[PDB]
């Protein structure tokens, strides 16, 4: 005796919160949501590591769809910490009475399409079964935990924390900590842990490029000036490419004098923001090799000013293309001048084994550790889809459908899987994410309503349309240097995972233009089954 509902939503982050609001409050459908978390927040429920903070400016790292909720927003700094975002997202849940629609502490273990009924059968880890005509997957593009295995790790004194599963209230003051990982998460937790711990050991494998964040206090008059121009601010954001609120440059870097190139880089550096350094200074830093090297070397010279010990600056000096997700920090490079901060270059002096009481290097040197923080990445974009049994038409598994690379049509849809939608699924926009999540959930909500109104019982894309979208994303990505960034953005960070394109990099405005032309062209690329 399964529970019948119109729509199932998986995940209670940004995407699920909004999807439950659109499907129930606006369209009046019966909806059930799920999250293995005990409450809402998604990313910001799980990542409670110290230093966790958004690189989207405070006034734009939030929903834009409700004007009253925009005029009630509050914040203290130019950027916003994890406890502030979790609080904001919880406030959205109470504001729209969404809580009662969500089954928390529950994991969706299977999602099986029943063709003869045109219904999805969704079963959970608690034993309950549901049947729905629509399924909306908001399972998170940076959500499936990546946890590398090390020799003898099952045999260790003390705790092993992956940053995306940090226990609330855990403080490491006065302890002896090691951190592995030098991406955005590692930098934040290294910078936050340095003043409190008595010895920090950073196992650095690939040092990265990072600019100052510039997180400045915000006055009431500043907030009010933003609130009285919210419409135009969001209008410009949604028409732009990366949607961070700053003017995106079209000036080629090597077309100006060396002094002007320096002046522009130094202005962004002093202002702050990783995305602004990459896209707000010149227009070809991500597509022109000479422009990219000008940006990379300017950052290197700054790191050489900061880190006094030249041998310490050597291990932390980033080489190669400036083509990973732009990073910014609250004083990351100054940490290594502290006497109680050690850097270990893992590529020269590798990790050999985890002992009972610490980590041994091929140094013939053990580093004792009360705690070992894992600042490693995510099985990004497609990870949380491959972890569960998703079968569509003819019972074809999602892993067999996504045999090689994960694919979509327009980032929100895939073939053989009718009435089945993805928020931040494969081959979607690469922007400030809340306004791209809103764009997707809005199109998904409008597409369900169109099915309900015109009596369609199954919508799904054609293989021809899906392959056309893959090619469109592949051609655009091949015009950039991100394809050679060697990061999670192209699926190169998980061993066993085959690299591929994973993002449409045409920008949010072009993406929204593509979605609107698809709808106006009577859902071009979509097969409709009626009656
Ligand atoms: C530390 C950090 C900082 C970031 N900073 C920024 C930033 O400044 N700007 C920006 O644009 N983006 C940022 N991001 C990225 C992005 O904005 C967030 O990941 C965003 O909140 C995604 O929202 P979501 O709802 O799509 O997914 P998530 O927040 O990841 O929510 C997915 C949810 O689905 C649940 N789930 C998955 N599978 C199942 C299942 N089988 N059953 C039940 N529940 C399931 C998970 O528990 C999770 O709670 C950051 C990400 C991280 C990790
Ligand atoms: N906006 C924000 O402030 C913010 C903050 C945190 C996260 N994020 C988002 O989340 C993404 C991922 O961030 P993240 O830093 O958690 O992930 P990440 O970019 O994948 O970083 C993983 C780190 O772990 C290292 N590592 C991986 N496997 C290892 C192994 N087997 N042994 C040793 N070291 C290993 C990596 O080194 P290698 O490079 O050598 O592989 C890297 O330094 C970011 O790009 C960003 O989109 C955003």
């Amino acid at each position: 005796s399964p529970t019948v509902v119109d729509a199932v939503v998986i995940g209670a982050g940004f995407g699920g919160i909004y999807a439950v609001h659109k499907l129930h409050n606006e369209q009046g459908l019966t909806v059930v949501g799920f999250d293995k978390a005990d409450g809402p927040g998604g990313t910001w429920y799980w990542n409670r590591y110290p230093g966790a903070l958004s690189d989207t400016e405070s006034h734009l790292y939030r929903f834009s769809f409700d004007r009253d909720l925009l005029q009630d927003g509050t914040w203290k700094t130019t950027y916003i910490t994890q406890p502030e975002i979790l609080e904001y997202l919880e406030s959205v849940v109470d504001r729209f009475d969404l809580r009662r629609h969500f089954r928390f502490g529950t994991e969706v273990t299977s999602a099986i399409y029943l063709e003869d009924e045109n219904l999805w059968e969704v079963s959970t880890d608690k034993g309950e079964v549901y049947r729905a005509k629509y399924v909306v997957n908001a399972v998170g593009l940076l959500s499936a935990i990546n946890f590398p295995d090390l020799p003898g790790l099952d045999t260790f004194e003390g705790e092993t924390i992956h940053t995306a599963a940090w226990p609330e209230g855990k403080n490491l003051a006065g302890k002896r900590v090691g951190v592995i990982g030098t991406g955005s998460t590692g930098q934040q937790v290294i910078t936050a842990l340095a003043p409190e711990v008595e010895h920090l050991t950073v196992f650095v494998r690939t040092p990265q490029y990072s600019v100052p964040v510039g997180n400045r206090p915000v006055t009431k008059e500043q907030i009010d000036a933003i609130k009285a121009d919210y419409d135009g601010i969001w209008d410009s954001v949604k028409k732009s490419a990366v949607a961070f609120g700053f003017e995106e440059s079209t000036l080629p870097a090597m077309s100006v004098s060396e002094e002007e190139r320096n002046r522009i880089f130094q202005e962004a550096w002093d202002h702050g923001g990783g995305f602004r350094f990459m896209f707000g200074t010149f227009g070809d830093i991500a597509t022109d090799e000479a422009a990219n090297e000008a940006a990379a070397s300017f950052i290197r010279s700054k790191i050489a000013e900061i880190i006094e010990d030249p041998e310490t600056a050597r291990k932390l000096m980033p080489t190669g293309l400036y083509a990973k997700r732009p990073l910014c920090d609250n004083g990351y490079y100054e940490v290594y001048n502290r006497p109680n901060v050690e850097a270990v270059a893992i590529k020269e002096n590798p990790i050999r084994e985890v002992t009972a009481k610490g980590v041994v290097t091929e140094d013939g040197v053990l580093h004792e550790l009360d705690v070992l923080v894992f600042a490693t990445g995510f099985d990004a974009v497609d990870g949380n889809y491959r972890r569960i049994e998703i079968r569509g038409r003819n019972g074809l598994h999602i892993n067999d459908h996504w045999d090689g690379q994960p694919t979509s049509y327009l980032g929100v849809t895939t073939a053989n899987f009718p009435n089945w939608f993805m928020v931040l699924g494969p081959n979607g926009p690469f922007t400030n994410l809340p306004p791209s999540i809103e764009t997707q959930v809005e199109w998904i909500s409008d597409t369900v309503a169109y099915a309900e109104r015109n009596e369609i019982r199954a919508i799904e894309p054609t293989p021809e349309a899906e392959e056309e979208w893959t090619q469109t994303c592949t051609d655009i990505a091949n015009a950039t240097l991100f394809t050679r960034g060697d990061s999670w953005i192209f699926g190169a960070n998980v061993p066993g995972k085959k690299p591929s394109v994973l993002f449409y990099l045409g920008g949010l405005g072009n993406y929204r233009n593509v979605l609107a032309g698809v709808v106006a062209d009577s859902y071009r690329g979509f097969e409709l089954k009626s009656a």
